[PDB]
């Protein structure tokens, strides 16, 4: 029921914005399907994680608070594949990261994408009392989103600032804003409860769940095999600012930190091996497990609070911290 | 007085989003004068012609209608750099298109302008009643934009495209919106005299416009020496859908169809110059000052149909006119 609803109003999305490009942009049909199948490859696929978390919200808020519950049930999916939309916007931008026309498809393609995030939503909320307060803190985040790439794209130039504090700003401007707290936020907008809940103890999640992710992505980043990973490990080749880099360079002797200088952000078979050597001569998984559980415990412990003010809010962050945990 | 207060409003938007990153985005020094480098090397240097049509508007509307002056002329100054800051970010995307960091720092300076220009709007404009109806506008013509860079990178690809109704439509698109038909209506919004203007001449007047100014522009691209044109021409070696290409093809021989399709779109020094020796044997710079004189009596035209109902918007849209003409 929930994800046939979603791919339900994917086909209610993608209907208007290919019907509008006919109809007012003057678009033949050659370039309306080539812009269907460049939609249905960089949204369709994925696991929805964001945009179900948002479906996951707006369920327990009106079931825990009646043509109410179709408009905002309809109104969570549309929420849902903004967020969907804005997420394949970032991955069309990291494809062009790594006369050609494919190559200025790929930048328009990009465009496009974090066009219709706007244009799905003046459409759908036309007639809605948020539809301002929306847009505001949708293009926030996705402005936090890209002064988070920022540092974490900077991070060695300007080993200074591999940090544990820096890596928690890289984290939380990069990733926890947009994968976190932006569904929770959605969620609670189309359900109108957004004066009803504890803002700094649901920010205050989101950066601890968001970081919770980024250490255990980090690790399997480094030691999960390709295939068991989906990709290739690359944060030691590009010397990524990631957690295990900093929680060496922290309980490191001068010698391994030298050794780790040395060999960090070279792209040799056996110079990535021996920053992966370092990384497990100092028992860093160690330290991994205990770290988690430290982040868990303060999951657990923020939800508690939250729930005296709003619960039904409370179960729906249970069940996306399920979803990482 | 005009250019004087449009660089002074300049600082006070600078100010205001370099703060934001060093008090709310928690941005230390080093990236906060990068960002300001950046900014100004983007966004300043130009003619500012479409930022400064904002203002050309909103001076001939308070005029030709007191503490209501000095708000509508800095509501037009912002609009004016959001302008402004959207052709930086279309300018950054295009050095683009034609683990290295300098192109991971364009992609992200590019969506850093672009959001930048919705961080000034939610600012400067919170307590406007049009804030909502500014946004909607400026990113329905930002989506304008995208959809005509699509008509323009695939007008040779799916010589069948190549006629003068598909490229009015690219230039209606790629062009016409965002450069005539956006710094005008800003121009209104701000000035709250936008139900009290004929949108249909005003659309028809920037497409008039906007059409005559891409002729010129793709003569110029052809002809104009390198050092006279301050770039290259480069539109017969990317086989660009131009006037001159349209105007050849539709009065051009078997023979002269067969040599321009063998000759176009290639880097060659020698098939670029038969592809302008073709331009020149077919007396097509005299069909070109014919149909300008042609667009400059419509645009004329156009102008006095809408004086009879806002004469103060023509006095404007004559300024700009001029600058293009
Ligand atoms: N001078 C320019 C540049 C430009 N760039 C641009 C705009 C929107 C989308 C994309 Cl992919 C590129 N568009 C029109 N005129
Ligand atoms: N998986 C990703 C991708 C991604 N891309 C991105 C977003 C904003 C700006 C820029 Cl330049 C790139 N950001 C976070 N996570």
């Amino acid at each position: 029921m929930p994800m046939q609803m979603f791919m339900q109003v994917y086909d209610e999305i993608q209907m208007f914005l290919l019907e509008e490009l006919e109809l007012k942009f003057d678009m033949d049909p050659n370039r309306v399907r080539y812009l269907r199948k460049m939609m249905d490859t960089t949204c369709l696929g994925g696991k929805y994680n964001r945009g179900l978390t948002v479906i996951d919200v707006a369920e327990s808020l009106l079931s825990l608070s009646g043509a109410r519950r179709k408009r905002v049930l309809h109104d969570a999916c549309v929420c849902g594949w903004m967020i969907e939309f804005l997420q394949a916007h970032y991955l069309v931008e990291d494809d062009i990261m790594d006369p050609d026309v494919t190559v200025q498809c790929a930048i328009n393609d990009g465009l496009l994408l974090k066009s219709w995030t706007h244009m799905m939503a003046m459409h759908f909320f036309a007639d809605r009392p948020f539809l301002q307060d929306l847009l505001c803190r949708f293009n926030r985040v996705d402005y936090t989103t890209a002064v988070g790439q920022l540092y974490d794209v900077t991070s060695m130039f300007d080993f200074a600032e591999f940090t544990l504090s820096n890596y928690k700003r890289i984290v939380k401007y990069k990733t926890a804003y947009y994968t976190y707290l932006l569904p929770l936020v959605m969620g609670l907008i189309v359900s109108e409860a957004l004066p009803t809940v504890d803002m700094g103890v649901t920010e205050e999640l989101a950066m601890l769940m968001g970081e919770y992710f980024q250490v255990q992505d980090d690790v399997m980043d480094c030691f999960t095999p390709p295939e068991r990973l989906g990709k290739v490990g690359t944060d030691i080749q590009d010397a990524k600012c990631s957690w295990l880099a900093v929680t060496f360079l922290a309980k490191a002797s001068s010698a391994q930190v030298a050794e780790f200088k040395a060999n960090y952000g070279s792209g040799d078979s056996e110079k990535v091996a021996t920053v992966r050597r370092l990384y497990e001569e100092a028992d860093l998984q160690g330290d991994y497990v205990a770290y988690e559980a430290a982040v868990a415990e303060q999951v657990k412990e923020l939800i508690e609070k939250l729930r005296l003010c709003s619960p039904g809010f409370a179960a729906s962050v249970e069940t996306l911290w399920g979803k990482t945990y």
